[PDB]
């Protein structure tokens, strides 16, 4: 047991944060010490205070912490059995969590690789189309292809298809994989970004084993919107050149954008799918990598006989049981309605930053939204002057922008975005 | 879902580790069970129970369903299920990582949490690269290892693995292109060592650092060494101003018959890798710990930080849990129940020598290996063992076994008289 104070000290010390120094942090964390459904209490000045998660902590608790489902889903599967290899065994909520997940993505994918991360779960779609296409006697299409502005996780495949600005490229010369880059993808659509997408394509066609984007909203590399229209594009463009889908949805996924999964604002079916952030409703880590029987088929009949991954904890009992109760949480209720009534509240509530002098976009697309301003956010303002309205918010760069639970209340949605506004006005000042 | 929905589910729909769809020689068993070093699986559509040998592939040191950890575990559950740690932090975060610094070798004082073995080894990586970033020399970006190795399945990881065990032959043009020592003898052979700093030496200007599993080798054959060869790493590493890199992802936590397997050797990594049995085979965690000095050569260089933070980064779940497994291993005596079980190992395998397709029998520590001059069929040595009460696992020649620390001693002779029936229906066809 310790207190904030000593809890404090031992952070500032040994450990590590994302994307953090040792030693070097302009602002310390702030302690959590409960959560419970749409609320944090986190502790300022030795009292505790009550904020609500405007971030779903990054993403991830769609349903509220400490929900009552899903904690005795976690509880009852405990009582049974805590974990088994994967190797040679199977198990009930494996067979579940896939059945469901098999039933509710886009058609015709129909295999289900869990992992424990998004990162590696996009490592296990590139290992895929890398096989698939080495199954089919063309190993030289191992290169990738994406759209700027992406991101698909830390791990060094992961980074070579992230922005090469966003992800800090000009750090890694000479050691991250060369993957093929098409301009920043727009909002609006314009079947001239399409043209030139396919033109760019079409010459590295015999070296590329898949195109890999985020469907309709780009998340950690500047949480922007572009028209689904694009992905209806990709599609066809990848079936005419033969090469692999590749849909990266562990932000988008379970109703995020307000569609089941972004793929659907589009109605295209990847060959390849990740998800992964909201898949237990923010209990444990979980991820899973989809892809159609076609590529299965194909990377058993090949020369591997196999596809080359194991995680020690793939496809882990608890994880999964937790999962299972989250997904049917949300398709158990009008989960449709349910976004879309958070859709208004966000464009409701911010509306009046438009007219702040430091704003130059709002913009909401389901369960999210985004206060873009003209110069970066400086978060040892911005953070407690959210904390001061009730709020936890963590801006990046020059966006302040929430994504909050499913469960919030349009009295509690009107509070987050509020709180927006004041940190947005706080900004051009 | 009845077992025989499971199955028919999972043939269809599930991916295992390093498995085909539909190709599968062999079902999978239905697991619907486990509590302590017992695992309830389906045959002839009948619940039995049997030993995990395995240990669920290192993970469940103290059983399954161990009291005091199920209590942890809920315990936390109670008051929360995960917060974002961009921002904040916590008390279970707090406590493992005080934990880890005061029992790791000496010197490693900061803790980065992340999800899997495979992240937490790419991880190190990032950790090597932009130390030597932040000291002005980039081009020390390749890693070097000894052969037979394993690090994980994400591709990075992949480019230390063993070449023929890690089938690079599969991934030509792909994988990162590393340097690599012969396999390292089990006896010590100073000339051995001597050979590793010659080719070191030619390749110190571009290596960051060395990347090893100290004394077992796993996955990659199950394969022992004398750590006097760790202890000529360390000054091999030190003079020649390369970082080394202890991988004890399945080595950690007691297994080899010290709390950590440098400690066989009395040396201190720069960084360090655990993961398996961080949990006490519950749930997925990992961590990567390295000195201050590599923490504030990356904080205090041009990028001023370390570029990498998964989402779930330092969950409460499993910190708590975690917690809990390292203390409840701390509050015993393991170092004697390590040693008995050792005993147990080596009385219950002596026969296997005598077998005539047994190469090689050696224990270290919880570990048990029967080596044979032939490949073990899988097909006839898991129903084998099944039939006997024990689950084992087989790879290439290899009968092997990683039992849980709980095992008595008729436990053990259980298991190992499985293992000795393998080996003898290998030597008979
Ligand atoms: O609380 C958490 C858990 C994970 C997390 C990531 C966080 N982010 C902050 C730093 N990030 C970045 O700057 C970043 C890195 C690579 C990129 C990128 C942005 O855009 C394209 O490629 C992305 C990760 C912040 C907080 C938290
Ligand atoms: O039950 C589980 C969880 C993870 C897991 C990995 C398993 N292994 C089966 C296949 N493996 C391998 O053949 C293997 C792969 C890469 C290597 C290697 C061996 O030596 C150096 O590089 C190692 C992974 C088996 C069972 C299970
Ligand atoms: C968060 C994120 C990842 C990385 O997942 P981790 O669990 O952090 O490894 C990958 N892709 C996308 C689109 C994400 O939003
Ligand atoms: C199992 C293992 C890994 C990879 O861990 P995962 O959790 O399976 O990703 C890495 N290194 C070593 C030595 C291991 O035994």
């Amino acid at each position: 047991g310790l207190t904030p104070e000593q809890i404090i000290a031992v952070d500032g010390a040994h450990l590590w944060h994302p994307y953090s120094s040792i030693g070097r942090e302009a602002v310390s964390p702030v302690v959590a010490v409960a959560a419970h459904g749409a609320w944090l209490t986190l502790i300022r000045d030795g009292q505790p205070i009550e904020v609500l998660d405007a971030m779903s902590s990054w993403w991830t608790a769609i349903h509220g912490h400490g929900h009552p489902a899903l904690d005795q889903a976690l509880t009852t599967q405990l009582r049974v059995m805590n974990h088994v290899m994967f190797g040679g065994l199977t198990h009930e909520p494996a067979a579940r969590l896939a059945k469901l997940l098999v039933d509710i993505t886009p058609a015709g994918l129909d295999t289900v690789f869990f992992s424990d991360s998004g990162s590696v779960s996009v490592e296990v779609a590139a290992k895929m189309a890398l096989q698939y296409w080495r199954g089919r006697g063309l190993p030289g299409k191992r290169r990738l292809m994406t759209w700027r502005g992406g991101y698909h996780g830390d791990t060094f495949l992961a980074m070579s298809i992230c922005d090469p600005h966003g992800g800090m490229h000009s750090l890694w010369t000479d050691v991250l994989a060369a993957q093929v880059f098409a301009p920043q993808v727009p909002r609006d659509y314009d079947p001239a970004y399409s043209a030139a997408f396919e033109a760019q394509l079409a010459q590295h066609a015999g070296e590329l084993a898949a195109v890999v984007v985020e469907p309709v909203v780009q998340g950690a590399g500047g949480m922007r919107f572009h028209d689904p229209r694009y992905l209806h594009d990709l599609r066809d463009i990848c079936r005419r050149y033969e090469v692999l889908l590749i849909f990266d949805e562990i932000a988008t996924g379970f109703g995020r954008t307000g569609a089941l999964f972004a793929a659907d604002h589009a109605g295209v079916s990847p060959d390849i799918m990740c998800v992964g952030k909201a898949l237990t409703g923010g209990y444990l880590s979980l991820a899973a990598t989809l892809c159609t029987a076609d590529v299965a088929h194909t990377i058993s009949a090949g020369a591997a006989g196999a596809l080359m991954h194991g995680p020690t904890f793939m496809a882990n009992p608890l994880a999964c049981a937790v999962s299972v109760a989250s997904v049917e949480l949300l398709l158990g209720q009008d989960w449709r309605t349910r976004i879309t009534e958070l859709a208004a509240g966000l464009t409701a509530g911010l509306d009046t930053a438009r007219a702040l002098p430091a704003v130059t976009d709002v913009r909401v697309c389901g369960a999210i939204g985004v206060i873009e301003c003209d110069r970066p956010v400086d978060l040892a303002v911005a953070t407690p002057a959210a904390l001061d309205r009730g709020v936890w918010l963590r801006p990046f760069r020059n966006l302040v922008y929430a994504m909050p639970p499913y469960i919030c209340t349009p009295a509690e949605i009107t509070q987050i975005t509020s709180a927006m506004v004041e940190v947005a006005r706080l900004v051009g000042s």
